[PDB]
């Protein structure tokens, strides 16, 4: 288990998002889905010069899996995924050029759904999630898991669970008062609102253990 610190601006934003109120916290789903689509875009781009790269899965898509038992909403894509370095760099440690700008707009009163515009729309998941786990697998590396509950740091281990062919899985351990987003009905409407121009298939798998 490795522990890493967040780049100071990202760490600062996370604390702003967590502690500020918005009437409007569901744009986080738009964001993780946009991310997934870009990942899909990416592996698709790579495969145009090398078919073999799709030997870890020909289908390109996004699943949504609300789990009420475990109070977790999961977003899964068979996209490009991340190598270990990719994971450590892109989910906290390297400065994103839009972080400052976005914090100023928030200051000026900008609504939170602006966040997509600044390339930091992932950290919006912490509007609804006390904890986030990202499990990723890239053709060029083994499978890893990234964890953070904010508070300045994240961790990275290898993940032993169910091997993905390829892609990324963002698991949201929801806050107590954010459980409406496990509601099938709530997820139907949200996708229909913020994600009707996503060029990949999106399926809703409702998970319940017996
Ligand atoms: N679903 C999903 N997949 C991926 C990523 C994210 C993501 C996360 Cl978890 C957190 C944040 Cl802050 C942003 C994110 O994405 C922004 C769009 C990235 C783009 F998709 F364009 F690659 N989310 C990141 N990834 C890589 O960096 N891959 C390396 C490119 C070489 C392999 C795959």
């Amino acid at each position: 288990v490795e522990t890493f610190a967040f780049q100071a601006e990202i760490a600062q934003l996370m604390s702003l998002i967590i502690n500020t109120f918005y009437s409007n916290k569901e744009i986080f789903l738009r964001e993780l889905i946009s991310n997934s689509s870009d990942a899909l875009d990416k592996i698709r781009y790579e495969s145009l010069t090398d078919p073999s790269k799709l030997d870890s899965g020909k289908e390109l898509h996004i699943n949504l899996i609300p789990n009420k038992q475990d109070r977790t909403l999961t977003i899964v894509d068979t996209g490009i995924g991340m190598t270990k370095a990719d994971l450590i760099n892109n989910l906290g440690t390297i400065a994103k050029s839009g972080t400052k700008a976005f914090m100023e707009a928030l200051q000026a009163g900008a609504d939170i759904s602006m966040i997509g515009q600044f390339g930091v729309g992932f950290y919006s998941a912490y509007l609804v999630a006390e904890k986030v786990t990202v499990i990723t697998k890239h053709n060029d590396d083994e499978q890893y898991a990234w964890e953070s509950s904010a508070g300045g740091s994240f961790t990275v281990r290898t993940d032993t669970g169910e091997p993905m062919g390829r892609g990324t899985k963002v698991i949201l351990h929801l806050k107590e008062d954010q459980t409406e987003y496990l509601e099938e009905r709530r997820i139907k409407e949200i996708v229909k609102k913020h994600s009707q121009f996503i060029g990949y298939p999106i399926t809703l798998f409702v998970e319940k253990e017996l």
